[PDB]
């Protein structure tokens, strides 16, 4: 459903990336504000978010703050991502598909706010760009990036015109100088099963 | 010197509050805006973030959004929490020992914001007000909300005069009817440590 208050947890797949999952979130507001959960394990588990998600043990919380323009992205490290918006912004959310087989290179967008999640299974490469004035951007991760390590992990570059995406600012987007210099589709290896 | 950028993840304990523990968080800034580590368990183990808050494998995140002068609370729910901000804004977080034996009534207070956060046992009473004008506060328990447990809640009166706090506005608060009604400290049943 579209509303953002009052909504039923519940999950969708998405038909072009498989194993992403789109979540509604319930969200109780009030004069004071709002609350939600916006985890909840055992609440989870039965609409098809993935037991293996928990099968090493590890857990990472990050957040970014973000103003209205900046692009964060393509990025497709080996583990999975459970994305959602902690404060009243919103973001364009963007994926592409880098695993090897028939989706390599299928493409989903959708606008993330406080009331929706995303799912994103290790090889699908996860980015955003702000809409609001500002975001607060706050994922869920299965295992520990290292700086070191950066070389062993898959990126492409959000402004590869061969990608079917859309951001809405392509020309005045915000970004780090690591996603102007990521490669473009053609030079990104598959990622195999055993890259994951 | 600035205490916001850059800080070394360290941890602290409250020498008033046993159990509780005060974390440092490195934010790292740049054109985008921020990006920190909240939570991040293999770096917060060693820094003696208890391994008994995962001993049950339950997790849920939640997120409550807040405007300018909203206070919430002293509950002491039953289970840990793991407090942070994670936009721009702060709060002044409070709170009260509410576990039987000698810290029983004993506080502590400090302001939270994203490069900071705080572990709090069960058994001691969580509260906070906000002083920007909103604020994102996002927190992880490691049990999930169930009728069951509601004889195992504490609460006090935020406006208690006799606890050893001093709130930012006491009073412009913008508080709950169930905030304003909670029981003075003199009234209150000491947790035992069955109910942990
Ligand atoms: C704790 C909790 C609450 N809720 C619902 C109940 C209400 O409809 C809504 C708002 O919660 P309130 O009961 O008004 O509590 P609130 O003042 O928002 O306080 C909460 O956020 C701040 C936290 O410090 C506090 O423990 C927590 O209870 O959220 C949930 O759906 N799940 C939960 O786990
Ligand atoms: C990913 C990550 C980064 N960092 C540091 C390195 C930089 O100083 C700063 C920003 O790092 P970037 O790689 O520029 O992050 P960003 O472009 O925001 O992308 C991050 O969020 C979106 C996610 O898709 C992506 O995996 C993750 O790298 O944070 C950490 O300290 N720990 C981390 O896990
Ligand atoms: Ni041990």
């Amino acid at each position: 459903t579209e509303n953002f208050f009052g909504k039923t947890l519940a999950a969708r797949p998405v038909e072009a990336i498989p194993g992403m999952l789109e979540f509604d979130i319930p969200v109780h507001g009030d004069n004071r504000g709002w609350f939600k959960e916006n985890f909840q394990k055992e609440k989870m588990l039965p609409l098809g978010f993935p037991e293996s998600f928990f099968a090493e043990g590890k857990l990472q919380n990050n957040v970014s703050f973000s103003r209205k323009n900046v692009l964060r992205g393509l990025h497709a490290e080996p583990w999975d991502k459970y994305i959602s918006v902690a404060d009243g912004g919103k973001v364009l959310g963007t994926w592409v598909d880098l695993r090897e087989g028939e989706t390599f290179g299928n493409t989903y967008q959708t606008v993330i706010d406080a009331s929706k999640s995303i799912f994103v299974p290790r090889g699908v490469a996860n980015g955003f760009q702000v809409l609001s004035d500002f975001v607060a951007y706050s994922y869920l991760v299965n295992d520990y990036w290292a700086l070191e390590l950066k070389p062993k992990y898959a990126f492409v570059n959000y402004a590869d015109p061969s990608l079917d995406i859309k951001w809405e600012n392509l020309e005045e987007a915000e970004v780090s100088e690591a996603d102007e210099n990521h490669p473009f589709l053609k030079d990104v290896k598959p990622l195999r099963k055993e890259d994951l």
